[PDB]
């Protein structure tokens, strides 16, 4: 039964716009197969073309907003693109069609409405471009009836081992085709679509923009070559319309020109499912999808007072589909350095120096083929896989479709290696490469990052303990499914815990350090003097310098998460001489985080170092990482120590701005210093930790109920507020939040873990 959800959600989940580092396009989890996208841009001039043309995500002042308005994986959903440059409002409209054995049909509608700024008149180049990768598959475009191009739709007919037989059509859409009456015409026909067929290396076929070009350019070359010039030259549109020539290649590009509003379609039919895709089909499944959304949203985020409004429904459903409709599938080899070099171990005083002369040797190569399914923080900036991020992204994820979660989940823990780690940041393929510097694709087998996929397994064992539809579910309603998806993956959240001990571990016993446990303790390796990347906060400031025999209360608590769900989820398989094990970790975890990062003169948890003089010292830098075992659960409902946290997280003068919790207090000495980036601004990852665990106290008997219930109504209210402020005023979601002004700074479309807002606003944790 396990096997047959599987294979069922393998078939609903199969196709999808699992491009988001695009603005628009489609691929199906599949490494090595059929891709399309979209490009536009208007044409003014003889040379604008090349500057206005639109492709991958950006963000600058050319462009107003984008994103996703509505989305589900398994349906689909509407995106809306505003571009001021090219002077238009841009729909794409995608929809699945469950049915034969290959993952179903899709379609999509592409509508542009030139805003009220444009030339009336206005000439708009859109392309269509399809790709596909694979040694034994094929796609053609059936020739038209005319000698210029197509008066009617595009058909490409194709075949591959993992899509059996398909047919994608281009339609010939709505809106005014502008004629010329040049002399080229007689070649090159007066205006019409217009379809090339090429072959390239599979694996170049991704690079879309370059391989358009260089077909427009020898376009020109030819008219240069048979004398058209500037004492009578075609209209710039039409020097950019290509030749027609279709046939059977790996990559056909689809070119059509618009006069003024225009709108086309995308019709992908699997051969192997009932009757073909047609356009009425399209638009009444993007109703109906529409509908599902509708119900499913007012279900799952139903907002609890202040935000029970409108205007803050229309911000919770544009919050969720960006996050949700930023997933993706990658596929590929990264950069991996498997020297293992000693330097690595940071064993020295000055290990960082010693460690840049390991990563001078230069050892990475590329390894894989590796593919993961996840979400992004952003689509223009990182579109990729982040690990701790992950954990953040998939708590709303979770609640919408917890199969879907569970999916990401497997996903990224195929990846992990044989010694338990998986990279924090997942550089998958050419394509994935693009938007990296060199110096920065290659990851290390010794850096960790935050396991916060745990918080989802945690949410995920708390509700197994109490068609599209169903399957969503599947994993809880049906226990005996969840069960063996916890058996699979038990091992490998072993293996990560065992990775964590074994190369994040911190020294106690060669120093003058008094602990209950001579086991627990904890240092992230990978620290430089002004970062500590690894561990998400990166120039949260920590002891100076950096040392062997530092040890840090963030990752520590990290651990505490670990072993906590690994008890939890090791019950319900029965494993107890695990259990046991993990039990007394979790007694000496909480007895050591007192006694190596209690300070009880700062009233709050700390980093330590050991002295000029070999002795340990605490060191304090009050925020976010003050508060970790609190924000991590780890806590205690009547703990003194929480009560003094609790005083911390109140206080306006240290942590708490009208806004939002500080990272860094205004007290510490490096408030607001260097680049400034976890040294002061309002995160939301850790505000939602901060919410979820006042009311958490907020909600049981204890000494400190009240205060809690005061700080998390206030709390709640202030981070959605500012995050709602800013959405209204902006469009966009920000990756940090300005504590003195309240404004969005750092990075735009951060969906990303802003969107935990829906969650905040929808309560009942
Ligand atoms: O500055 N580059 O070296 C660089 C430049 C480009 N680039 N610039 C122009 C073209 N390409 C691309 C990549 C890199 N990588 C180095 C890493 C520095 C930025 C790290 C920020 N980390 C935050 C976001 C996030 O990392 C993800 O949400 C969270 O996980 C963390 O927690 C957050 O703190
Ligand atoms: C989906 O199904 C195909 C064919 O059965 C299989 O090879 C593929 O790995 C599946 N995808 C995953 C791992 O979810």
């Amino acid at each position: 039964l396990h096997s047959e959800i599987g294979r069922l959600n393998n078939q609903s989940l199969l196709w999808g716009p699992y491009r988001p580092n695009i603005y628009f396009g489609t691929r199906p989890r599949i490494g090595k197969s059929l891709m399309t996208g979209l490009m536009w841009g208007k044409i003014e001039s003889y040379t604008d073309f090349q500057h206005t043309v639109r492709y991958t995500c950006e963000q600058n002042e050319g462009m107003k907003g984008y994103g996703w308005d509505e989305y589900d994986p398994r349906r689909g959903g509407i995106q809306s693109i505003h571009d001021i440059q090219n002077g238009l409002d841009i729909t794409t409209s995608f929809v699945k069609i469950p049915g034969g054995a290959h993952g179903g049909s899709w379609a999509a509608r592409i509508k542009g409405t030139l805003n009220d700024d444009a030339p009336k008149d206005q000439k708009t180049i859109v392309v269509f471009y399809v790709s596909q990768e694979g040694e034994n598959s094929e796609l053609e475009a059936v020739p038209s009836e005319n000698e210029f191009g197509y008066e009617g739709d595009v058909i490409l007919k194709g075949r591959s081992e993992a899509l059996g037989n398909y047919k994608l059509v281009v339609t010939k859409g709505k809106g005014v085709i502008p004629q010329s009456d040049h002399d080229l015409s007689r070649l090159r026909g007066p205006g019409q679509t217009v379809v090339q067929s090429l072959t390239y290396p599979d694996e170049v076929l991704w690079q879309a923009k370059p391989i358009l070009f260089q077909q427009l350019k020898a376009g020109i070359d030819w008219l240069v070559e048979n004398k058209y010039d500037v004492a009578d030259p075609p209209p710039p549109w039409q020097v950019y319309l290509l030749a027609n020539k279709p046939g059977s290649g790996n990559v056909h590009i689809v070119q059509k020109v618009f006069e003024g509003d225009f709108e086309f379609d995308i019709l992908f039919s699997s051969e192997s499912a009932g009757k073909e895709v047609t356009s009425k089909d399209l638009e009444r499944e993007v109703k109906q999808a529409t509908e599902v959304f509708g119900e499913r949203f007012a279900r799952v985020f139903d907002l609890k007072a202040p935000f029970q409004g409108d205007n803050y429904k229309k911000f919770g459903k544009s919050m969720f589909s960006n996050l949700i409709g930023g997933i993706g599938y990658f596929y590929g080899h990264s950069l991996v350095d498997r020297s293992y070099a000693p330097e690595y171990d940071e064993e020295n005083e000055g290990f960082w120096e010693d460690a840049a002369e390991a990563r001078a040797r230069h050892q990475e190569a590329l390894e894989g083929p590796y593919e993961l399914f996840t979400s992004i923080p952003s689509r223009p900036f990182f579109p990729r896989g982040f690990l701790w991020d992950e954990g953040f992204h998939l708590l709303p994820i979770a609640d919408w479709d917890i199969d879907l979660a569970l999916e990401i989940i497997k996903s990224w823990y195929n990846l992990m290696d044989e010694d338990g780690w998986i990279a924090r940041e997942q550089i998958l393929g050419a394509e994935a490469r693009s938007k990296v510097p060199k110096e920065f694709q290659t990851q290390y087998p010794h850096y960790a990052n935050p396991p916060t996929l745990f918080l989802v397994l945690d949410n995920f064992v708390e509700r197994l303990r109490k068609l599209d539809e169903t399957l969503s579910t599947a994993s809880v309603d049906n226990p005996e499914v969840g069960l063996e998806y916890l058996r699979r993956l038990y091992p490998l959240l072993r293996r990560q815990f065992d990775w964590f001990r074994k190369t994040q571990a911190g020294d106690i016993k060669s120093y003058d350090r008094e602990a209950y446990s001579t086991k627990e303790a904890y240092r992230w390796r990978g620290r430089t003097v002004s970062h500590c990347l690894t561990s998400g906060l990166d120039d949260y400031p920590r002891p100076q310098p950096p040392h062997p025999g530092e040890l840090h209360v963030d990752l520590m608590s990290w651990v505490g998460v670990m072993v906590k769900s690994l008890i939890s989820i090791g019950s319900l398989l029965g494993a107890t001489e695990d259990v046991e094990f993990y039990t007394k970790v979790l007694d000496a975890i909480e007895h050591n985080l007192d006694d190596l990062h209690w300070s009880e003169k700062e009233g709050c948890y700390c980093d330590a170092t050991i002295d000029e003089f070999e002795e340990h010292k605490l060191v304090c830098h009050k925020g976010y990482i003050s508060l970790f075992p609190f924000l991590t659960g780890l806590l205690k409902p009547d703990s003194p120590k929480l009560g003094k946290l609790l005083a911390l997280i109140g206080d306006e003068s240290e942590l708490w701005s009208p806004y939002g919790l500080r990272s860094l207090s205004k007290k510490d000495e490096f408030y607001g210093t260097a680049e400034n980036y976890w040294r002061s601004p309002v995160w939301i990852n850790i505000n939602y930790l901060a919410i979820v665990q006042l009311y958490n106290i907020a909600t049981q008997d204890g000494p400190y109920k009240e205060t809690a219930r005061d700080l998390y109504t206030r709390l709640r209210k202030n981070i959605v507020e500012t995050v709602y402020r800013n959405w209204e005023e902006t469009g966009f979601a920000w990756e940090q939040y300005n504590p003195e002004t309240g404004k969005g700074q750092r990075t735009q479309h951060f969906t990303g873990w802003t969107s935990l807002v829906v969650k905040i606003m929808s309560g009942h944790h």
